[PDB]
C-alpha cells in the first residue's frame, strides 16, 4: 500500500574535477527566493529545484546538484565514466552558455544531479563558469523512479 | 494515505495581451476529437491536453489554457513578471511558428498553461495567430507536484 | 478507491515495421543486456525506464518500435489512417545515432509500442532502423504518463 512524503529541501550546489569522482567542492549559496521541494508516492518522485546567486563559481568542468531527494533507481554502470541517470532538460532565467545547437539538460543520477546540454541525445556535462551571466539562476524539474 | 482522482476535464483556451495580465479572451472551440484528462496521485498529478481548431485565433501575444487540473505547487514571484513555473515541450500535429533554433514548450503555472518556445533553457510566449498554419492541433503532455 | 503500488523489471521487445501503421513487425534478436529496464504504476500514473544495448544494427527499416507490458497509455485512438497519436518524450544515446539537422532525439509513446524519432518544431517523425546509432547502438527511453 502507497505512501505519500511531499517535502521542502535545501539543495546543494557543488562542483568537482570530472564527472566520476566523488570529491566535490560546496559552493556557498545566497539567500534563496523559490522553495526547492520533492515528493514521492509509491515509487515515483517529483523534484522542483531552483537556486539563484549572485557570482558564478570558480571554473569547474562538473557542475551538480545534492539533496535528500529519492534516489534514481537504475542499474550501476562502469566506473570508468559517469554514472548512466536520467536525462532531462532544465530552465534558465539568467542565460548560461551551451554548446551551438544545444538544449539546456540535466543528468538525474542516484548520487546527485548535473547540469549539462542535450544535442542529438547525448548529454554533456556543463561547466560550472558557463551556468549564468555574472549571476546564475535556474530550475530543474523531474519525475523519475526511486529506490 | 495517498488518493488517486482520475477526470476527463475541458481544457479552456484563451489569449491575452501579455503574460500577465488578468484580462483575457475566451476562444471558441470546435468539437473536439481526442479526450483531455488529469490524474492525481498523492501530490503528483499528470496532464493530458488536446486542442484541434479549424480556425487560429486572433492574434494576441499569450496563448493559454485554463481548466481543473491541480494547481502546481511553486513559490509566487514577482508579479512585473510572468509567474515563474514549469517548462515542458509539447507537440504540434499542425505546424506552428517558432522562433528560430527554439523547440516547442508550454509553461505550466499555477493559474494556467502558456504556450511558447524554448531556446538555451529561456522559455519565450508564443503569439496566438502562431501557434498553427490556418488552423491548429496540439497537445500537451506533463507531471508536475501539486499544491 | 485506494491507490495501489506495482513495480516490476521488464524485457523490452525490440522490433521493426515496414511503416508506423502497420501490425506486421519483425523482432529483433537482442544481445545480453547491461541494464535493467523497468516500469512502475501507483495509481493511474506510470514510469518507464528503457535501456537497450546492441553490437549491430537491424537491417534498415522506416518504423523502429519497442513493446512491452509496460501500463498501455491512455489516450482516445485516432484515425488509423495515420500514426496512432501519443506522447512525445525526449530520450538519450549512448552511441550517436543520424538525425535529422535541427531535431532532437524522441519517442512517440502510443498504446501499443513505443516509437523512436525525432522532434522538430513539436512534429514527431519516426527514425529508420538503420540510423539509431553508429554500427551498433545503445539507448534509453524515460517518461511518465498516464494509463488505462
Ligand atoms: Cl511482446
Amino acid at each position: 500500500v502507497p505512501t505519500v512524503t511531499t517535502r521542502a529541501f535545501l539543495p546543494r550546489l557543488a562542483t568537482a574535477a570530472d564527472s566520476i569522482t566523488s570529491t566535490t567542492t560546496t559552493i556557498a549559496l545566497d539567500p534563496q527566493t523559490e522553495q526547492s521541494y520533492w515528493t514521492r508516492v509509491g515509487d515515483t518522485a517529483t523534484i522542483h529545484i531552483h537556486l539563484v546567486g549572485a557570482a558564478l563559481p570558480a571554473a569547474a568542468p562538473s557542475t551538480r546538484i545534492y539533496g535528500n531527494f529519492p534516489p534514481l533507481r537504475i542499474t550501476p554502470s562502469s566506473a570508468l565514466a559517469a554514472q548512466h541517470g536520467v536525462i532531462v532538460p532544465m530552465q534558465y532565467y539568467v542565460a548560461p552558455t551551451l554548446p551551438v545547437g544545444s538544449s539546456a539538460a540535466a543528468r538525474i543520477e542516484t548520487g546527485f544531479i548535473e547540469l549539462g546540454s542535450l544535442l542529438n541525445g547525448a548529454f554533456t556535462p556543463l561547466a560550472a563558469n558557463l551556468i549564468g551571466t555574472v549571476g546564475y539562476e535556474f530550475a530543474i524539474d523531474a519525475t523519475y523512479a526511486a529506490q
